[PDB]
């Protein structure tokens, strides 16, 4: 012989000669991609799927023998949640999640972890990740920040640009790449009071200024797939809209690559939305508006039938969609080798030593320590004689009491979309126990052999119960007073706090953003002992601290840093290590502070709620040291410039203090007025930069003149002739950016 | 012639005689309006100016012979904010706000607080009111939510139709009647944060979905002015913004109004939204986009004057304008009588008996029972011997005290609200209104306790103290140890605690968002402390806008919605809570549980994955139309009559009520239409119609209910307001909540 079986003949006609073999109950299934979970057996054969997602590794094997049973045997496409790490695979490298990594700034590490991923993945026999997210952390009350790079487009679209060059490889031939997605396309983010998937408010002028920019930079740089977004936006959910599926994806940005629906797009529509009466004008609809694969809508299956047989959509429709799934199948190769799933390579791949050294740096370099009255580094510092830290000059017994309930708890470490956070039916233990070091760990194998580690569970979280709901744990006295014990017997108490699975994810968005549970009755009687404490956040996404935690000694973010995240806490704590992270995303002080993104809109009146400063806890962009750099003599090279050039720049830093630093330099452009409200200012630049003690360096900095626009009204992306303004400082913070004039004419 | 100051001559003839005699500035100054209290003088003088707003009465003499001083004497506008009575003439009345007003759902009352207001207003000298307000109540946070009619544009239209027919009376030759202004058209109420003129994130369809309703109401009824917002929508300032005035206020609606702009609009696009380089261009954008009248931006008279002269605006886009102000004032006849203020119909008609009784009305019927376990009315209720007297001492109860206490118990600066007496935006009033005009809280229990029982007062709490900037600001005060204990001891020697609890002018209004939309200061301390000593507590709120209420409110005996509650509020609490008065009022706006609950507002867009969020329900703590009588009130057979509609008919139904207690009552019936499928995500329910019955006790009663065919609308794609056919559930109840609710279905095809 057959011709869709020679790979002479080219994909065009193969596919021609294969859609000619085919019925249109095997057509309507290869745009099918069901739930593995729901029976293996019954997708491939009576339905006739194009893909199966969330395959456990027995599945995935009968699933390829299932495939030889078929009349004209098409390869799946199998594809998998990995999105930090192998999520679902029993033994593979968790990372932090998204969140945590864009803490480093650093996107060469990031696309480290993208590729390390892809050869555990393409190991298991999965051929498509679901990864990287490109959704913007707008609203704090959102269930899944943890799974955004955080607040800033720019930021994002770094991050995500490294995560999909990683991922990929070197294209439909390289054995260890695999299909990236651009993950809820678009506007998912920022929805009716934080909620999953309700309303999302947003002119095509907004999602053209705050959301766009990320998926706009991975299209045109080759992200194999998009993924459609739950949401309904303006009234029309994404999987009907024809705007942004047609005009701005294909159209403006001539995008080749493949759409896969979100979970039961085509379903919700009838039953949640309820902008279809049936299924199958639900299914003709998605069908008009240009998708290629559904996921998880079975009912699609006879309702594209039904719909291509009552003349709502034609036959040649169906076609057009066919046509680019098996485009894509045959230039992976799937017909010829279907990778299959090699023992042999997941023994020598999956969990490998240089995966955990990957693994290991991202961790230490996404740790934030955001405040610090000196306690920190623990005891003025520790050396190594890896290995055990040797006790300092003068501290041969200390204790380190590490308490509350996050501090021993490798669940809540890797986050949601990993081992047993739900979403897979065959991980009910989740990973292997030992791959992950927790806080409590990570002391316990560091501390220096004089010294001791004590642990003392404060407080409780939650339980569940039905109205299904949380229950917030009340305080708990002789908890409480367990841990006020070990802190009153101890040199410093680090006090391990956050969130857990019930609090994050899909459906579960959170409305106070404070700690739940236990936790504030601990910290203040933790702090109320006169042990130093340290707090240490592990959390899906930033949290409002109590006021405890801000008279405590020390607070590190480390939003859920993955496998070997506590190893990563205590050596920041005990000064093995210097703190480098700096924050994606801002803290409120309170939820209904919000809007505390850093790149807010000009024009209020006034510059405070008459109850609440306006001032985030922290700040984007914002993290310490165990030293202080000093910033001097920002200088423009050439202050005028036309819509091609580009910005240069001078800012001198000085390490005036007693240890090595990697500060972030960072570069906000204001433009000064704007034909349409704009930002105050946005992020465009950054540099790391290496700096010993007392070390004085000159740093170049560079923003492309093209990448100083805003969307004006009829929705353009332009540059506006005008005076700007360069902000180079350590953060987002206006009391600590020097600035400089430029201007740019036509 | 002079033919301009000919009556005989049509009115388009004699603007157009005046027009030509107008130099460039004194065809400019006819577009500003300014500030009087930054001197009459330059503004009538020099600057030429068109109207003044915020004019003391001497400065209401002096503009009027400073008039005959000019070269044209063309007479001014005088206009002011008279937002729920006339707020700055020191002994006017003035009215609970107008989220007060909306809890009575009276359109006909409110229709008389108008003309009341009006009858005042005019008496003075003043033409034109900055009012009604017609922004929708949708984010807590925002400073001015007690400047609204709450939350759902089906009730903003019906009371703000009802205010501008009050006002404006017969028409611009009725002595009595002023001109009406529909005020921050439009979306100036849902902006980023809750903020004051922050973004409005607000697309064309959203805009149309739920904020446009009201003014397209009013603006078709004859609303003689509308007030463009402050705010950027979408990137553009409302005052530039060719789509909102062009496309449809003057286009799709054929709106034939005078616009004037909010305070210093025009300057605000420089120095402060930064989408203007200098205020020349500012001007020039200004004249272009189609604006009347220019307020407060005393700058736009030399940046238009230079951009005609360097050719940035045409002259005649200029002459429109002034075409457009000088017809309004001919029309008024302000050439041939001006409306001098007049002392003599002052004395007559200002404070008058007629005038505190419709503010009583008001008042009685604007406060709402939100919460009781029948400690109310207290002691089984009271009678009085003289409808005007104290009550009498009921069986079974000949003494009893009453504690009053709290902040606002006797406070009444705080009870009249922003946009009266002291509340800033007038310097001629330091002391605000006559203290003797204002019935309190603890004046009211003062008044009507039976001659046996006493009345005590401990302030128990203070709120807050101003400070300078930790860079003016609020500083909440500390929960205070002796003076909670000197409220805990008046308790406890009390049979009934009345906690007056809320909020204060520096804690509400423009510049005055709230973040956590608490109780301030010693406020939680206090209630706390209350509820703890086994005396019953009514808890009595006196804010302007829904507040998070603390645990310990919520254990309390009962609880009572006031809104700032005007001059005779605490006359209608006391009757309340002594039985004197049944309660009738209805929120119309719903209370969140927190801040980060939001939205909380009962016609909710459905799509939600899941219910609730992780650590809090979506239920709001109490939801719109609810409040308590003191009967039960039985809804029995909702029945649709007959459910074949097209276009063209009206829904009709019934229910029967039966009052199964011993009290009468007058229920608020709501009614409701759910679009069960639509071609858009839309609301789960709106508010369509309402009925006030009354019912003796035991009386039984069926209703007729008819909703029009032609409101069961939606905004779809393309953002055009069309009746889907379908079936559509009608809900039928006393309140919004949904296990409250009756449903029939209906089709219309
Ligand atoms: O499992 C596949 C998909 O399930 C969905 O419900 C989530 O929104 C996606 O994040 C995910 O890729
Ligand atoms: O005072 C006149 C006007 O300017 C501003 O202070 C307010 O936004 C308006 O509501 C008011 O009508
Ligand atoms: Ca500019
Ligand atoms: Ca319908």
């Amino acid at each position: 012989t057959l011709p869709y079986l020679d790979p002479a003949v080219p994909v065009a006609d193969r596919v021609e000669d294969l859609l000619a073999r085919m019925t249109l109950p095997e057509k309507v299934g290869q745009m099918l991609q069901l739930d593995a979970r729901d029976g293996v057996g019954p997708a491939v054969l009576e339905k006739h799927a194009g893909s199966l997602l969330h395959t456990s590794p027995e599945n995935v094997l009968a699933a390829h023998e299932l495939t030889g049973r078929t009349r004209l045997r098409i390869p799946l496409l199998l594809a998998e949640d990995c999105i930090h790490g192998h999520s679902f695979w029993v033994g593979a490298t968790i990372f932090p999640t998204q969140l945590g990594m864009a803490a480093t700034w650093d996107p060469a590490l990031v696309e480290q972890v993208a590729h390390a991923t892809a050869v555990e993945v393409a190991a298991t026999g999965v051929h498509w990740t679901f990864s990287p997210v490109l959704c913007i952390a707008r609203d704090l009350r959102w269930g899944r920040v943890d799974e955004t790079f955080g607040e800033d487009p720019f930021l994002i679209g770094e991050l995500a640009s490294a995560m999909v060059r990683g991922y990929q490889g070197d294209g439909l031939s390289d054995p260890t790449g695999i299909l990236a997605t651009a993950k809820h396309f678009a506007g998912y983010s920022e929805t009716q009071g934080g909620r999953d998937a309700s309303e999302a408010d947003i002119s095509q002028r907004k999602l053209r200024s705050w959301f766009l920019p990320p998926f706009e930079r991975v299209a045109r740089e080759g992200c194999a797939t998009f993924m459609l977004g739950y949401q309904s936006m303006d009234g029309v959910p994404v999987t009907v809209n024809g705007w942004l599926l047609d005009d701005v994806l294909r159209g403006e940005w001539g995008y080749t690559g493949t759409l896969v629906t979100d979970w039961d797009n085509v379903g919700r529509m009838v039953w949640e939305q309820h902008i279809q009466p049936d299924y199958v004008h639900a299914s003709a609809a998605a069908v008009r508006a240009g998708n290629d694969m559904v996921m998880t809508t079975p009912r699609f299956f006879e309702g594209a039938l039904e719909a291509v047989d009552r003349g709502l959509v034609e036959e040649a429709a169906i076609d057009a969609a066919v046509r680019r799934i098996l485009t894509l199948k045959f230039r992976l190769g799937l017909f010829e080798d279907p990778r299959r799933p090699d023992v042999a390579r997941q023994q020598a791949v999956i969990a490998s030593a240089e995966h955990a050294a990957v693994n290991l740096e991202v961790a230490r370099r996404s740790l934030v320590l955001l405040t610090n009255d000196g306690t920190l580094p623990f005891a003025g510092g520790l050396d190594r004689a890896d290995g055990r830290a040797l006790a300092p000059a003068g501290a041969p017994a200390r204790t380190i009491a590490v308490v509350g309930p996050n501090a021993d708890d490798d669940h809540t470490q890797l986050g949601d979309w990993a081992g047993a956070s739900g979403q897979a039916d065959w991980l009910p233990d989740g990973h292997p126990r030992e791959m992950t070091t927790t806080v409590l760990d990570g002391f316990r194998a560091l501390a220096p052999e004089g010294w001791a580690v004590t642990h003392a569970r404060g407080a409780d979280i939650l339980t569940l119960a039905p109205d299904q709901v949380v229950v917030p744990a009340a305080p708990d006295d002789a908890l409480i007073a367990e841990a006020v014990a070990a802190a009153r017997d101890a040199d410093l108490a680090v006090a391990v706090v956050g969130d857990r699975i019930e609090l994050v994810g899909e459906g579960r968005s959170t409305a106070t953003l404070e700690l739940v549970g236990g936790q504030v009755a601990l910290l203040d009687a933790l702090v109320a002992t006169g042990t130093p404490v340290v707090v240490v956040v592990v959390a899906s996404k930033p949290l409002v601290l109590p006021p405890s935690a801000h008279a405590a000694a020390a607070v590190v973010w480390a939003a859920n840093p993955g496998m070997r995240g506590g190893q990563a806490v205590a050596e920041l704590v005990l000064g093995l290590i210097e703190p480098e992270g700096r924050l994606p995303i801002s803290f409120a002080r309170h939820a209904g502070q919000q809007p505390t993104y850093y790149n807010v809109v000009r024009g209020q009146h006034g510059v405070r709620y008459a109850d609440l400063t306006q001032s985030p806890a922290f700040a984007f962009g914002e993290g310490l040291s165990y030293t202080t750099v000093e910033y001097a003599d920002l200088r423009v090279l050439g202050t005028e410039h036309g819509p091609d050039d580009v910005v240069r720049a001078e800012v001198t830093l000085t390490n005036t203090g007693s240890r090595p630093v990697r500060e972030t330099v960072q570069v906000y452009v204001s433009d000064t007025v704007t034909s349409v409200t704009w930002a105050e200012k946005e992020l465009k630049a950054y540099r790391k930069v290496d700096l010993a003690p007392g070390e004085s360096a000159t740093v170049g900095l560079e923003v492309p003149v093209a990448d100083c626009t805003l969307v004006d009204a009829h929705g353009r992306r332009v540059v506006e002739p005008g005076e700007f303004e360069l902000r180079v400082g350590p953060s987002s913070r206006e009391d600590a950016l020097l600035r400089a004039s430029f201007t740019v004419a036509g």
